[PDB]
């Protein structure tokens, strides 16, 4: 349900490129969400689910 870093700039990105952004740091966040998300693993999502989610 709720995700802090992971969300966080996961976000940040899916603003910058709905509002037109670089795909340089459109990516780097999709992989703050796989990195950050590998990192959380709490226990609700475990590699937590933001949106991108890792990026080629």
């Amino acid at each position: 349900m709720v995700y802090d870093k992971i969300a966080a700039q996961g976000e940040v990105v899916r603003k910058l490129k709905a509002e037109k952004a670089p795909k340089a740091k459109v990516t780097e966040a999709v992989e703050c969400l796989l990195s950050l998300k590998a990192e959380y693993k709490e226990k609700t999502g475990k590699e937590y689910v933001p949106g991108l989610e890792h990026h080629h």
